[PDB]
């Protein structure tokens, strides 16, 4: 059980000549500078590194390529002391053989988890993701499984993932108490208890003129996320402390929600725009009400 606070930091664009390192550096020093200056420096546990973005397709714009998690891990490894790794690893492209390799890799630089991932719907002759979970089990022992409670048929798709070895599950971007609910019939139906790494995304005004955070949570025709959206389009034009209130209000009623539950938890914070200040101060009184 990682027991963790961890930060997603996403890898920067490796097509200048320094391959994104620079910028990997200056990402870094604005997480430790951020942590800082909001009273949580030393607090963060892991970086969570995903290996895997999607794509939108109607973006005008293409995404550049992006700097490897192993590349990425190692350049901001000697600026973040104490810092571990978790990440995303997309596993199409990996054969048996080639996973253990991969997952020796990762486990000698630091990484204590992984959670396993497909390819982007816009973009073949490895292990699916949910039949590496139970592989070479001693390297990067925490196995992780991506959890939407809001989606349909999700308990049994989570629940036959616990039976395949999963030891954790990253839940996408929780902006209501669906958690509680998918969480509290889990237990009834099921034993498996793995760790819930909950995942918190700050929402900046941008989000109002941008849109890609109601983009990543879309459900077309789900009304439970139709509310979702409805509740991070509010946030977005909320002043900074009123969206800082609400958010700390959902945070505790999902911690609150799922405490007797009996799963082991562990927070992930993002920033889909990118690390800010007015991010870790919501993050700050997040943890200051509950924190692993």
């Amino acid at each position: 059980t990682l027991n963790t606070i961890a930060l997603q930091l996403v890898p920067p664009n490796s097509d200048g000549p320094d391959g994104g390192r620079e910028q990997a550096v200056e990402d870094a020093r604005k997480v430790l500078r951020c942590a800082a200056e909001t009273g949580l420096a030393g607090r963060i546990g892991h970086v969570m590194i995903p290996g895997m973005i999607e794509e939108d397709p109607d973006r005008p714009i293409p995404m550049k390529p992006k700097m490897d998690v192993l590349d990425f891990w190692t350049i901001i490894r000697p600026e973040l002391p104490g810092i571990r790794g978790l990440c995303t690893q997309v596993t199409a492209f990996l054969d048996e053989p080639a996973l253990r390799r991969r997952l020796g890799d990762l486990s000698a630089a630091g990484f204590d988890g992984i959670a396993f991932v497909g390819v982007p719907r816009t973009m073949g002759h490895g292990v699916a993701p949910t039949d590496a979970l139970s592989m070479f089990a001693d390297l990067v022992p925490n196995r992780g499984a991506i959890l939407i409670p809001t989606r349909d048929g999700e308990q049994g798709r989570f629940e036959f993932k616990c039976e395949r070895g999963a030891t954790y599950g990253m839940t996408q971007l929780l902006y209501s108490d669906a958690i509680v609910g998918f969480l509290r019939e889990f237990a009834r139906r099921t034993d498996h208890r793995p760790e819930i790494l909950l995942s918190f995304g700050f929402v900046p005004k941008l989000e109002a003129k941008v849109g890609l955070i109601n983009w990543l949570i879309q459900d077309p025709g789900n009304p439970a996320v139709a509310a979702e959206q409805e509740f991070v389009r509010r946030l977005a034009g909320l002043e900074p402390a009123d969206k800082r209130k609400l958010m700390v209000d959902l945070y505790k009623r999902v911690i609150d929600g799922v405490a007797d539950l009996g799963f082991p938890l562990s927070v992930h914070l993002e920033a889909t725009y990118g690390v800010s200040v007015p991010a870790f101060e919501t993050f700050a009184e997040m943890l200051a009400y509950w924190s692993p």
